[PDB]
């Protein structure tokens, strides 16, 4: 089997991407944030505290003839940005782009933190990291990809995120029309439960490539590119007037600037992030200070190849017995 679904930016900055997902019988379609940095499929629901729902579409298990309470199971998750959610668990039929999994754990939120409430466009998250990170207790549950994997034509999914435009998540096949050149594959460590890999270096604009190992994670659920402070300082030093602002929370730059590109290495290959992808716009409405899309990972504990980096590439998440990542230009 295969599936193919379009993923759409939630706003004009590509702060996140939503993909429609069918849950239950008859189908209830919710727009979920596909997240290769976590491993829980959770949704706003008829159980979510009413004051914490503000415009989201909810899953109502009592209206699904295939929903079953997973008795005694609870979940609770906290993400790197400080947001969180928790609740109980149903199993139900879940379909993405024509690919159907029966008996998928659908984690129903009873509580969500303010950042989820305030984002009316995101109805929940669909985790695509390794199932060892799933938070359901006392019986850990499998991700949608892990449940689908044996049925797929090939044990893979691909992320093809657009810049200011829709893109595609495919399951079970690699669309050879969606990228240019060849795909370069690189090793993955699953020891932390992430799609963790080692970039071979970077360049700033037209500058020379610096060969240096940068361990980090491919995370579709993180907006920006978080890299070591040395690398980030070298980037922003090429932008007149750019500075790190403790009050704002990262590097800012004059909105009048033209940003240089940023290149990262995948083995001997190179992925170029155009300068425009690094512009996250005014820090507040009407400001002439703009927020940068490359930020320091110092204090996070891990480097994160988030959407800023991933949307410059066609990315293969290879879930074979030994997982690997593939990157191609597009
Ligand atoms: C850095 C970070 O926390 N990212 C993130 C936030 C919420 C959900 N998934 C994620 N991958």
């Amino acid at each position: 089997s295969t599936g193919s679904a379009t993923t759409t930016p939630i706003d004009s900055l590509d702060d996140a991407y939503i993909t429609p997902v069918q849950i239950g019988t008859p189908a209830q379609t919710l727009n979920l944030d596909f997240d290769t940095g976590s491993s829980d499929l959770w949704v706003f629901s008829s159980e979510t505290t009413a004051s914490e729902v503000d415009g989201q579409t909810i899953y109502t298990p009592s209206k699904s003839t295939t929903a079953k309470l997973l008795s005694g199971a609870t979940w609770s998750i906290s993400y790197g940005d400080g947001s969180s959610s928790s609740g109980d668990v149903y199993t139900d039929t879940v379909s993405v782009g024509g690919l159907t999994v029966t008996g998928q754990a659908v984690e129903s939120a009873k509580k969500v933190s303010s950042s989820f409430t305030e984002d009316s466009t995101i109805d929940g998250l669909l985790g695509l990291a390794f199932s060892t990170l799933n938070t359901v207790s006392p019986t850990q549950q499998k991700t949608f990809f892990d449940n689908a994997k044996a049925s797929l034509d090939s044990p893979v999914f691909t992320a093809d995120l657009g810049y200011h435009a829709p893109g595609t998540y495919n399951f079970g096949f690699i669309d050879t029309t969606a990228y240019t050149g060849s795909i370069t594959y690189t090793a993955v460590s699953t020891k932390q439960g992430f799609w963790e890999w080692t970039s071979t270096g970077y360049a700033v604009g037209s500058g020379t490539f610096k060969s240096t190992s940068i361990d980090g994670i491919a995370d579709t659920g993180t907006t920006l590119l978080y890299l070591p402070a040395t690398v980030v300082s070298a980037y922003w030093a090429q932008v007149s007037g750019a500075k790190s602002s403790s009050s704002v929370g990262g590097y800012v730059f004059p909105c009048s600037a033209t940003l240089p590109s940023f290149t990262f290495g995948v083995g001997s290959a190179r992925i170029v992030i155009p300068g425009d992808y690094i512009d996250f716009g005014p820090i507040s409405t009407g400001s002439s200070s703009c927020f940068g899309g490359i930020q320091s990972s110092a204090g996070i504990g891990i480097n994160i190849f988030g959407d800023v980096a991933l949307k410059a590439a066609f990315v293969v998440f290879n879930g074979a017995t030994t997982p690997t990542l593939g990157f191609a230009s597009k």
